[PDB]
């Protein structure tokens, strides 16, 4: 059932659109968040184990999305094993650091063997064009089809060094909303332009940035 980010279709009324989508409007740990009052926490570590592959780059109508065919691409976190799926981004971002809204998001989508989700966001403040993701801007569909395996991408390139992060719980920010779902948001930041920004609205029609939920029973980790 159709949904966007404008006109009837609007966040706002998402759980109208379908008993399917009810959550998107009743649910109590729904993301995206504004991250203000943290529980600072033992948070394990992340190991990042990404490497070159090839991948699939579609215009789903929402966002850009670089689909993964493969597994091979993973993270490790207390001792689970998660597999990268596909990533995505958000343009302006959905979480938000103390009131702070930046020009895009990244969203990192994960599956481990029990099917548990878990996405890692990384924030892109304003600063230099982004090299790194220069490969996927040019290849990138302006309309609702696909650019196959002609594209190699190594996501390791994506995700910073330091790999500090703020972990709570909540839901997929798009229909059907589903709950269940991990959230790692990186500390650090990385960069993109203004005309790479614009590009992706572009060419995903709108601005694709769902409003932030209350945290409600939930704590941040620091
Ligand atoms: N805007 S976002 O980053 O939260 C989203 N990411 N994935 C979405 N939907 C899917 O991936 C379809 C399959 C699926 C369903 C539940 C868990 C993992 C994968 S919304
Ligand atoms: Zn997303």
């Amino acid at each position: 059932t159709h949904w966007g980010y404008t006109g009837h279709d609007s966040p706002e009324s998402w759980g109208n659109l379908s008993e399917e989508f009810r959550l998107c409007s009743t649910g109590k740990n729904q993301s995206p968040v504004n991250i203000t009052e943290t529980v600072s926490g033992k948070l394990p570590a992340i190991k990042v184990n990404y490497k070159p592959s090839m991948v699939d780059v579609e215009n789903n109508g929402h966002t850009i999305q670089v689909n993964y065919p493969e597994g091979g691409n993973t993270l490790t976190v207390n001792g689970r094993t998660y597999t990268l799926k596909q990533f995505h981004f958000h343009v302006p971002s959905e979480n938000q650091i103390k009131g702070r809204t930046f020009p895009m998001e990244a969203h990192f989508v994960h599956l481990d063997e029990n099917k548990q989700p878990l996405v890692l966001a990384v924030l892109y403040e304003a600063g230099k064009t982004n090299g790194r993701l220069s490969s996927i801007w040019n290849v990138m569909p302006m309309t609702a089809g696909k650019v196959k395996l002609n594209q190699p991408f190594d996501a390791s390139t994506l995700l910073p060094k330091r790999l500090k992060y703020y972990r709570f719980a909540g839901s997929l920010t798009t229909p059907p909303c589903t709950e269940g779902v991990s959230w790692l948001v990186l500390k650090t930041y990385d960069h993109i332009d203004q005309a790479q920004a614009e590009k992706f609205t572009r060419a995903v029609g709108s601005e694709n940035n769902r409003p932030v939920q209350p945290l409600n029973a939930r704590v941040v980790i620091e």
